């Protein structure tokens, strides 16, 4: 933990209500699994370290950070109540990339590849049972 980076998003909290659903299960076993192993996943596998990357303004611009390392912890810890909360995390991660970086930057193309997979899988999100 460098003190000039924020604390990561919460991945545990006993006061937050929690539930398993078939949809959250799919999000872990199918969606995360698929995206995590992708060739271009590695920048999204942990919070942005703005100190190491020499991007002092990152957390001035990006006020709601998210990454797949956090999402994986949230899924594995059953932090979520529903699939929408998890899907919103993924959407936040993509949008933060697209807001902070120039169109056609490598990092943007990488995010775009992951988001394309994501959309395919979320289109097949099972009916809640
Ligand atoms: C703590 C370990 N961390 C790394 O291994 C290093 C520090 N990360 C990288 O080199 C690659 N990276 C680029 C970004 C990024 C994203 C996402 N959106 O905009 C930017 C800019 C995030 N990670």
């Amino acid at each position: 933990a460098e003190f000039m980076n924020p604390p990561p998003p919460e991945t545990s909290n006993p006061n937050k209500p929690k539930r398993q659903t078939n949809q959250l299960q799919y999000l872990l076993r199918v969606v995360l699994k698929t995206l995590w192993k992708h060739q271009f996943a590695w920048p999204f596998q942990q919070p942005v370290d703005a100190v190491k990357l020499n991007l002092p303004d990152y957390y001035k611009i990006i006020k709601t950070p998210m990454d797949m390392g956090t999402i994986k912890k949230r899924l594995e810890n059953n932090y979520y109540w529903n699939a929408q909360e998890c899907i919103q995390d993924f959407n936040t991660m993509f949008t933060n990339c697209y807001i902070y970086n120039k169109p056609g930057d490598d990092i943007v193309l990488m995010a775009e590849a992951l988001e394309k997979l994501f959309l395919q899988k979320i289109n097949e999100l099972p009916t809640e049972e």
